[PDB]
């Protein structure tokens, strides 16, 4: 049968192997919804040759590149199957990944669903919590995917554009963090900090009224809230780059400020994603659980399994299709408002783009 | 009857009149907890006289003084009246005021707290939401009347030192939202963006690991739970002062570029007070509802009501103080953690000062 329901998964991506590192680097760098950089067609791969090697060696050292294809994939699988039997009337269902800077690219998988004949198409970002730098490109590329063919959608678009709070997400993280905790020391359990680290920003964009930190800050409270409070916590940010303002505490300075303070027994919670990738796989396990934890005297640092092939995550994203499609949704209210502070023309246009699709 | 059971209730507290101002300045300016500046003794009363005239034309314009200590008073009375019948076994209860830069100090209450010879004493910050420079510089003027006196306390203590997320607290919110929702035109209700707008932070103090902009978050999300998502929303910081980075966007900023994007109908909501004062009465009703909601061309600006005496959140503070009586709790499990990057030794002193508390 052919496919009815296609669900557009959405995430930056990362290289799979060495060799896509530098193409990578160069859609990244290309990218003027993340960066306005001067001279930017031109300036861009300048940097991209510069850092290949640099970037390259990170992925090396976690086995040569990153695994973002493979879990979204079956994630995507498990989703599917678990949506035709949720939701018959919409189905065959079939998944596609739309990644901002690697192959698939968003643009091959609107194609690749046009051409399959799809009747309704949904924009499924990846991220459960929204900042104009990650879902908020991933939903412009789809606008200005129509706009630069010039011709319209044959398939009906609404986008699930956040889920911070969905109570499926919440118990994987909230089940994760416990398998974790029963790792540690008997003795130590009670003494473990729990550090939610999740990606940062650049002031510029939080000070614009990026919705990113709210959302990640209510992710955090509602797993706190399953896990009863069990233990302390804090929220911190990671992935810093450049030398501009960044939302902090950084990870690393809080992790080496615990130890400093006689806190030796750490959780990492990697709750801003949801799968392994180079910012847990090399920042995380090996930058600061292996080499910065050792430098600072740790007892114990380990971190939550990402949700990766958790059948419960794989059932949150089901529930989540199958909620939008039953209410009607084309987006969250969310979206209709633009950032107080925005300067980008196409934010408007994006939104404009999901809020009057034919239903 | 003796008084068994003091509840103090921890708050800035501001000037009633306008010849309280300049003293109100100078503890302000003395407080090493809240900010750090060369030569404090002697710069501070030179910053208080200077600023004076400003602030007292301030507080002119709302009236001539701070209305916090009246409404304090009668949130105050009716918690008691409450606990008396909710927890006769630690009645009577009688409630203290503790402000941290005008009379009655938080000093004073203590030293009246022990005169009356109470059983037991509750550090009952006002601040839903835990900053160090609010509910532990607080926190910190108890460990430290006790260490420079010289003497321990005759009562045992605890202390309620944070409740961003009680539910009757988030109902007091959403109900007040909603009635002024009912004031808009019924034809922009649905048009309406919710300006949830904080007291904002230095951004040293932010990337310290303060625990308030995650908290403060976890209150917008649980009112717009509460409110089904009927409006879209944002997060946004008011009350900055001086050179330095703090966290944005600002209030002001946010109204006005809201306005010029063609958001006119915009509903301020005061999320982390629990009264009207001057950053309420002065800084949104006049600066920013007035004078630039009037420049930008709003259509219709208005802001929920402040708690003040809505008898709902009377309820919810004797139903926190009548949880904390049952569950033996003598502060949060967050209150163990210092922040990771604090460089007070004061606050681990403190922290100690109510986990060691004779039971
Ligand atoms: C306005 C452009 C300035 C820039 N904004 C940036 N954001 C990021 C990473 N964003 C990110 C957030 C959350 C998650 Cl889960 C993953 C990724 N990198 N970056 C730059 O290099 C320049
Ligand atoms: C002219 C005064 C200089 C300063 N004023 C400051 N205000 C604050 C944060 N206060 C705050 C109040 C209420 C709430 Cl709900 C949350 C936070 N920090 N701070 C400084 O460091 C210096
Ligand atoms: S920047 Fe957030 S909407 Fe354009
Ligand atoms: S600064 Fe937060 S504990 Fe001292």
């Amino acid at each position: 049968r052919k496919p009815k329901t296609g669900i557009l998964m959405l995430n930056m991506g990362g290289p799979e192997t060495l060799g896509d590192v530098h193409d990578f680097l160069l859609r990244l760098f290309l990218d003027r919804d993340l960066m306005t950089l001067p001279i930017q067609n031109k300036l861009a791969p300048f940097i991209a040759k510069r850092l290949t090697p640099k970037i390259q060696e990170q992925y090396r050292r976690i086995g040569g590149g990153s695994p973002i294809k493979i879990w979204t994939s079956k994630q995507g699988e498990g989703m599917v199957k678990l949506l035709d039997e949720l939701s018959p009337n919409t189905a065959p269902h079939k998944y596609y990944i739309g990644f901002r800077y690697v192959h698939p690219l968003t643009e091959e998988a609107i194609e690749e669903m046009e051409r399959d004949g799809l009747e309704r198409a949904i924009a499924f970002t990846q991220y459960p919590q929204y900042s104009c730098s990650t879902t908020g490109s991933s939903l412009n590329a789809i606008y200005r995917y129509y706009n630069q063919v010039g011709r319209k959608p044959t398939m009906k678009w609404s986008t699930i554009d956040r889920w911070p709070t969905h109570h499926l997400l919440i118990q994987c993280f909230a089940d994760h963090i416990l398998k974790e905790l029963d790792h540690f020391p008997l003795e130590k359990r009670s003494e473990v900090v729990i550090l939610f680290s999740a990606h940062s920003l650049p002031m510029s964009v939080v000070n614009r009224g990026d919705p990113y930190p709210q959302e990640v800050s209510a992710t955090v409270q509602k797993v706190m809230e399953r896990l009863e409070y069990c233990n302390p916590y804090r929220l911190v940010w990671q992935s810093k780059v450049g030398p501009m303002p960044w939302l902090g505490p950084q990870t690393d300075e809080s992790i080496k400020g615990l130890c400093e303070r006689g806190r030796k027994n750490i959780l990492l919670v990697p709750i801003a994603f949801t799968s392994d990738h180079i910012e847990t796989l090399y920042e995380l396990d090996i930058e600061y659980s292996q080499v910065l934890a050792k430098e600072c005297g740790v007892e114990n640092i380990r971190r939550a399994e990402s949700l990766n092939g958790n059948p419960l995550f794989s059932k949150a994203l089901a529930d989540l299709v199958h909620s939008h499609i039953q209410s009607n949704e084309l987006c969250s209210k969310q979206l209709t408002l633009s950032c107080p502070l925005c300067v980008n023309p196409v934010c408007r246009e994006t939104k404009s783009f999901f809020t009057s699709q034919q239903l």
